[PDB]
């Protein structure tokens, strides 16, 4: 089933993670509405590539969840909150693991 498209998928989805976390870091700097806009669309992208991703789950519903959980952007003196950062990072996690996961079903 699962061919290099979904490898590729992976790929992308960890980069769309990775500028997530860059958009929120910096609107928290900045604290502009249209950082917030790519945010979520960088949040919509990365939602859009999980649903192309189902199947290929624990792991995938961790994706879902931190996806969920970060869709409100929270600041605290000029950097996320405590809790937001703590997700962006299990997030981050999450995808490193599911780019493991992912390659080793393609391949195997």
């Amino acid at each position: 089933r699962s061919t290099l498209i979904d490898a590729r998928r992976s790929e992308a989805m960890t980069n769309v993670a990775l500028e997530m976390e860059r958009s929120y870091r910096q609107y928290c700097v900045l604290d502009d509405p249209t950082l917030a806009k790519v945010y979520q669309s960088q949040r919509k992208r990365y939602s859009d590539m999980l649903d192309a991703h189902a199947g290929v789950d624990k792991l995938y519903q961790a994706l879902r969840q931190d996806l969920n959980a970060l869709a409100q952007l929270q600041c605290k003196d000029s950097g996320p909150e405590a809790a937001a950062a703590a997700r962006l990072e299990a997030f981050a996690n999450a995808n490193t693991e599911m780019v493991q996961a992912t390659r080793t079903v393609v391949y195997s």
